């Protein structure tokens, strides 16, 4: 079986958030790569002015080029959305019958777990990787495997309030990233 | 009166904690300069091969470069044998009376402040500040200044760590660092 990652998330914009964990699980768990899959864009979610999922792809292009072994994965992306997990995996447990899918979360996603669609069904396709820091325990009745790592606490919803109310970004997103933010003028101006 | 960011630590080696940390509350509190002092390591009688305040004051400096609002105090690497924050700050307050230091802290270090030496004394030369993840607050019986934070949880021991275990140190600190690490052997050979 072979043993492959998955980050999911809208990476409106990606950062080292996500390179970190990505790192940090494909070598605690011996992982063969690691596949960042954007979230589609929900419906009547900004159908206002936000960042096309075009967009998104780039600044993720941008940010993984440097690594083999981080690659991006448009399944959701092709299908219209909204995306639930479940039938994501589903999707993907068919089409790489071979691979032992990982799905890996931050630390605190885990206490809302149950409010994710078919979870436990969910967990027999795929094997949840909760993401914590050194010392500190995820606690959940669901089957989870903890890997102990240096948390970086940022987000993409930090760094788009950021890019607003124009404040820093030093050390928060790769800097190929945020040179794509500002030629574009993506949620800053 | 003009504010100043202190940060201690043994900076063996330094990393992206300690410049994240400098760069957030440099601008959450508009600082005009953030300072990194460096403690004094004393020899290990039962005998540990400690890098020399030599190559850690490389580190430092290679960490540091790049930015002008970031600088090194040696106050503590000035006396023989490590000593007090207490004593540390009454020179520093006495050698610049025009400054308000504000000494910054990791959030979790916090509880831990009623057993600092002569904290009821230094609480009136400096001003602390603790650093912390959105929305967590910081309970503690002294007037402290808290900043949120996308807090990196990296440590210097973890890294001392992750060097000799021959484990990924990707993204936990700068390239220049890593490089001088690499060639000097500080933590493998
Ligand atoms: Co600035
Ligand atoms: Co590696």
């Amino acid at each position: 079986m072979r043993k492959i990652g998955i980050i999911g998330g809208t990476f409106d914009p990606p950062h080292y958030g996500h390179l970190l964990i990505a790192n940090e699980v494909y070598h605690a768990l011996n992982l063969e790569e690691v596949w960042f899959l954007p979230n589609q864009i929900p419906p009547h979610k900004q159908g206002r002015d936000i960042t096309s999922v075009e967009s998104r792809l780039q600044m993720l292009e941008l940010a993984t080029e440097a690594e083999e072994h981080f690659s991006i994965c448009l399944e959701e992306l092709s299908r219209k959305g909204p995306s639930y997990t479940y039938d994501t995996m589903l999707q993907l447990t068919k089409k790489y019958p071979d691979v032992q899918f990982h799905f890996i979360i931050g630390g605190d996603m885990v206490e809302y777990l149950p409010k994710w669609y078919n979870i436990e069904a969910l967990l027999d396709l795929v094997t949840f990787v909760g993401v914590a820091r050194p010392g500190y325990k995820l606690r959940t009745p669901y089957p989870i495997t903890t890997v102990e790592i240096p948390e970086f606490a940022v987000s993409s919803s930090l760094l788009r309030e950021r890019y607003k109310e124009k404040k820093t970004c030093k050390y928060l997103l790769p800097e190929k990233v945020q040179v794509y933010i500002e030629r574009n003028g993506l949620y800053e101006s």
